[PDB]
């Protein structure tokens, strides 16, 4: 008896024409999230333009059912909202509370926040027409909590266990920002600041995500001293067990209110400044509670994707991605993600190739210690930093992937890739041979 993760069926959908410009505006690693599946529902947004003509750039929400079959995509535009800051760093972050309103926070570079909300949980109560209107106008503050909204970056939503949401974002800028957290009453329909978590010391934090399991918020940074990327350095690590409100370090050593980026307590790898490890890359944790980073660096003489384990245990191990025809990214080149099965023996590392214009699915098996990296699929024509619908995954075993084509405008799609998995016992019988 032995088990083997299969892919069963690949599909694929074109959702869009992507945006025209050099900068990538669509399919970028610190969005959270970008495709999302509550209950029968998968819900995905990206930008678009204006189809007459050019100048104007609106965000799109597209649902489609998923469940108890797979229905057609359809789209709405928010064409109230043209887009300020159409550069790198102004990408969708979506959220969907357990009232089942569905959250946008969108084109961010040092400006005030810029949110928006459905009128009514349209998740749960579900509305048969599908337009603009279902969404309240955009605004600049969060109803019941307080600021600072200004100068802010980097909009990330989370899901807690009860319905709530939370939203995490940097004021002040690269090389000189603190982080904080707001949380979403699923209950009363109010935010309540939870304030600054992360206070920078002449420099930011990066976080690579935000994951919770059983009551603990988990998040990985590393920090930045000035706008430049070779200027990133250290792995940090820390969790609460109150949702963002009380931090401990990977010791559980309870920390000071506003964690500074000063104090390493909270690091759990040297990782110096000219590594040529990238901000906003990747993070999980497993439904065995295994904590994981994906970063990069070219410290062991390569450059290449590195595997951060922190074992249940509090012990960390670190381990370089390199399974056969995998190109080891540069600081410049697109980033990655972890992804984990319902069983949490399963890790999918979803790796853009920085050389082949292609993003592939590897997986990893925790009873050989992640160090089994196995090629299951590969998107083709991709120049993304693939989104995946943690949701989806874990409650149907889909693995959906939000990709950007590589190629020039127009010919670059949006495209959605669904990986049924199946997860095979094999019985291996002895049987007769005989006369
Ligand atoms: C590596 C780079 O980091 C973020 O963007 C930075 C960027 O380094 C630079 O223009 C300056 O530092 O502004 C940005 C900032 O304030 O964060 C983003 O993650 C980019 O996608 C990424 O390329
Ligand atoms: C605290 O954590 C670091 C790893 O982040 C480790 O090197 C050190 O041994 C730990 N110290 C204590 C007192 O547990």
């Amino acid at each position: 008896e032995a088990e083997f993760l299969t892919v069963k069926s690949t599909k694929q959908w074109t959702i869009g024409t992507d945006v025209q410009g050099s900068e990538r505006l669509n399919g970028v690693s610190y969005q959270e999230d970008a495709l999302i599946t509550y209950g029968d529902y998968q819900y995905v947004t990206f930008y678009e333009t204006a189809p007459a003509g050019y100048l104007n750039h609106f965000v799109k929400v597209g649902r489609r059912r998923v469940s108890p079959s797979v229905g057609d995509w359809e789209f709405l535009t928010l064409d109230d909202y043209t887009q300020k800051t159409m550069d790198g760093h102004n990408m969708i972050s979506m959220g969907i509370s357990g009232d089942g309103k569905i959250h946008l926070s969108f084109d961010h570079f040092d400006v005030p926040i810029n949110y928006r909300i459905s009128k009514n949980g349209i998740a749960k109560d579900v509305p048969s027409k599908w337009t603009s209107d279902l969404f309240d106008p955009v605004v600049h503050e969060l109803v019941g909590s307080q600021g600072p909204y200004s100068p802010l970056t980097y909009p990330r939503f989370e899901p807690l266990g009860n319905g709530d949401l939370l939203l995490e974002f940097r004021i002040g800028q690269s090389g000189s920002g603190d982080s904080y957290i707001h949380r979403y009453s699923a209950s009363t329909g109010k935010w309540q600041a939870y304030g600054m978590y992360i206070q920078g010391d002449d420099n930011n934090a990066y976080i690579n995500g935000l994951d919770y399991l059983d009551g603990k918020l988990y998040t990985s940074w590393t920090v930045r001293e000035t706008p430049n990327a070779d200027t990133n350095h250290g792995v940090y690590f820390a969790y609460s067990n109150d949702d963002g409100k009380t931090w401990f370090n990977t010791n559980d050593t309870k920390l000071t209110k506003p964690i500074s980026t000063s104090d390493d307590s909270t690091l759990i790898w040297d990782i110096p400044q000219n590594s040529r490890m990238v901000n906003q890359e990747g993070q999980l944790i497993d439904t065995k509670g295994r904590f994981h980073i994906l970063m990069r660096d070219l410290l062991s003489g390569e450059h290449q994707y590195q595997h951060y384990l922190r074992k249940a245990d509090g012990t960390w191990t670190k381990n370089a991605i390199n399974p056969a025809g995998l190109n080891g990214p540069d600081l410049y080149d697109p980033r990655g993600k972890l992804a984990g099965d319902a069983s949490g023996e399963y890790l999918f590392g979803i790796l853009p190739d920085p050389v082949k214009q292609s993003t592939g699915i590897y997986v990893a098996t925790a009873s050989k210690d992640f160090k089994d990296w196995k090629s299951l699929a590969e998107i083709p024509n991709t120049s993304t930093e693939p989104l995946f619908d943690k949701t989806r995954l874990h409650e149907s075993g889909i693995l959906s992937v939000f990709v950007r084509q590589a190629g020039g405008f127009p010919d670059r799609k949006l495209q959605v890739w669904d990986f049924e998995l199946d997860l095979l016992e094999q019985k291996l019988i002895s049987e007769e041979d005989l006369n």
